[PDB]
């Protein structure tokens, strides 16, 4: 049906929308502390302390696939790295005060982005 094609254009939009926040919050962290996911590797025990990581390119590969149905799980997602980030770190370290940074010059972005989605559709 067409009716499936005015929703595949408008995912298409939203998908290409939040393509540009992702840039925009990303750009706030120029560490590239969040641009990757936690090794488990390096942090072999992790899990038993985040159960769910999220980190940038996780966020962008789901973003490629328009795995993205609106803005509030874009947001859920951003707001994990954060959380994340500010449980597993102290204080007192570079992590914890770059996501403290991050969430405060994101929150900009994204009280932007929550007009230009409702504005558009
Ligand atoms: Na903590």
């Amino acid at each position: 049906s067409m009716e499936q094609v005015a929703m595949e254009l408008r995912l298409t939009e939203l998908t290409r929308l939040l393509r540009s926040v992702l840039d925009q919050l990303q750009d706030k962290d120029p560490a590239r502390i969040f641009a990757q996911p936690v090794s488990l590797k390096e942090v072999p025990d992790y899990l038993d302390h985040i159960k769910h990581p999220m980190d940038f390119a996780t966020m962008r590969k789901r973003l490629e696939a328009q795995g993205y149905k609106n803005l509030h799980e874009f947001e859920e997602d951003f707001d994990l790295i954060i959380d994340n980030c500010m449980k597993y770190n102290a204080r007192d370290t570079v992590f914890y005060r770059a996501a403290v940074r991050l969430r405060d010059q994101g929150g900009v972005v994204l009280r932007q982005a929550r007009r230009e989605v409702d504005s558009i559709g």
